[PDB]
């Protein structure tokens, strides 16, 4: 016998088309493959295209599913849809699998609504532990989406308990509107930045302010994107850039290797696809959870019995027997995936047991620590703290060095010719300045101030000089 | 919305939870026929909907009233308590002043259990 599985998936076609159903009909195939997990049945599917929108040609497509009938249903990937298909779906007791995360049902938690992706508190107090580790009483948090409070939360509860002081602001929609508030941050000093926005904006925040330059090693950046390797990697300062992030794909294991390369020359082998900046070829979260989610229906279908065909209206509410059987042992699932260990528990159909490794990039990369649900942030790593004799990224940053004119340290060369560049001068300064250079290899340019003076008070409480 | 829609109306009123008027703007706007909503609706913030007629004031107006009287009264160091991370869809900005200015904000959350807040 064969089993039938259907989904439905609500894009823009203008485009060509998301890359998640080609991996999941990877995922099928390969499993159809291996016979190691069930050798007398393999995976059948009925693939439906719609144009996203229109949740009333959802419930069309939803009633012709259901005409054939099948263990699970694949999306919609918008909130509007998954409303009514949670609710048939529980009318009908249907266990239904998402591979999206959707508002939360605190009103009345659905039997039938299964989800594999880490929650927003739990990235919340993944980031509480981190920032707490990093011991600062001053940072700040942007977000652009009235749900990125959602995800900082408990970042916002932290001075209820805490002395922290949070900076918050918000980036109003359209990538052109950071030009401002990244100018007010040049006006109020902050060095302590926080950028909690999806991935997808990432890569032109970063191209943005690289072209301002304000990556130093003055500031510490930290995003809640959950995959720094997927972002765009242009990231070789010699400069000195503190970036620190989330990562939840495995990499060692080399089957797991072998995985994410098979899936990224077979991405190769199609013609190009134009990107915004994002690199291609690596795995990205959603479409390895859904693989991990192909594999949870395979694991609830090896211990299932043969497939029975069932026709059925939208209109009607007979519920279908084996419904409750296929959800009841769904519960109870357990496999190791792309994103680690899965495990539900016995209240919810949300995923749990989550993995955060924290990934820093100092290779211009290196294990520093874990968290688990079932314990606090696990520091693996004591790291082993590398002293230099010389201390310098190559010198490659030209020093601005103000100074003034007084005899000795600083005077024009006796010269009748005109002078350029920075051998304008001679003194004590430019010595300091070339033995320190030798000694430390370091650039410099020479700047005059512009008010000519050492500095001081005017009794309005504003320096000068 | 199937009996109404077979009886035969001019408008649909509610109902009070979004929850459902979800699906009720799905069908409404299925054959392109006006619905009012009662109280406040998450707006499309994907797509774009002309039939969303909803008489409770806005997020925007109520926070900008606010951030004005407290620039008014002039008070430099204030706290500002919300019963959930839902509550600060209302006070975006009021949070965000101290961008412009230099109030010194705290912040405090209400726990589910309203009755026995006394520890907060």
């Amino acid at each position: 016998q064969v089993l039938r599985i259907g989904g439905i998936f609500e894009t823009v076609e203008n485009e060509p088309v998301n890359v998640e159903e080609l991996a999941f009909k990877f995922a099928v195939t390969s499993i159809n493959r291996n016979r190691t997990l069930m050798p007398n049945t393999t995976l059948t599917y009925d693939i439906q295209r719609i144009n996203l929108f229109d949740s009333f040609e959802a419930s069309r497509r939803a009633c012709d599913q259901l005409a054939l009938g099948v263990a699970a249903l694949f999306g919609p990937s918008h909130s509007s849809s998954v409303s009514a298909v949670q609710s048939i779906c529980n009318a009908l007791e249907v266990p239904h699998i998402q591979t999206r995360w959707k508002h939360p049902s605190v009103d009345s938690r659905d039997l039938f609504y299964i989800n594999l992706y880490p929650d927003y508190a739990a990235i919340s107090r993944a980031v509480l532990d981190l920032v707490l580790y990093y011991n600062w009483k001053t940072v700040t948090v942007v977000y652009e989406d009235s749900t990125g409070l959602i995800r900082l939360q408990e970042l916002i509860k932290a001075p209820s308990r805490y002395n922290i002081k949070i900076k918050i602001r918000q980036l109003p929609p359209a990538n052109k509107d950071a030009k401002p508030l990244l100018k007010e941050m040049k006006k109020s000093k902050e060095f302590y930045v926080i950028f909690d926005c999806s991935h997808e904006t990432a890569a032109e925040i970063l191209k943005q302010i690289l072209f301002m330059g304000m990556m130093t090693e003055y500031y510490h950046y930290f995003f809640t994107t959950l995959d720094l390797f997927a972002l765009d990697l242009e990231l070789y300062r010699y400069s000195g850039v503190n970036m620190t992030g989330f990562r939840l794909l495995n990499i060692d294991n080399p089957h797991v290797s072998s995985i994410i390369e098979k899936w990224s020359m077979e991405r190769l082998q199609a013609p190009p696809r134009p990107e915004t900046g994002l690199l291609d070829g690596m795995m990205t979260t959603e479409a390895a959870l859904m693989y991990d989610a192909v594999y949870m229906v395979a694991i609830a279908s090896h211990r299932a019995s043969q497939l029975t065909v069932s026709s059925l209206q939208c209109h009607r509410h007979k519920p279908w027997r084996l419904g409750p059987r296929f959800m009841n042992l769904i519960k109870e699932a357990r496999w190791d995936g792309l994103t680690g260990r899965i495990t539900f528990n016995k209240t919810d159909g949300l995923r749990k047991d989550f993995d955060l490794d924290i990934i820093s990039l100092k290779e211009e990369w290196k294990k520093i620590g874990i968290w688990n649900s079932n314990s606090g942030l696990n520091m693996t790593d004591g790291n082993r703290d590398r002293s230099n004799n010389i201390t310098d990224s190559l010198a490659n940053r030209t020093l601005i060095v103000t100074t003034i004119l007084e005899e000795p340290y600083v005077m024009y060369r006796k010269s009748d010719k005109p002078l350029y560049g920075n051998d304008r001068f001679e003194g004590y300064c430019l010595d300091l300045l070339k033995e320190l250079s030798n000694i430390l290899g370091f650039l410099y340019d020479v700047k005059l101030v512009p008010d000519g003076k050492y500095g001081a008070q005017n009794d309005k409480g504003e320096w000068n000089g």
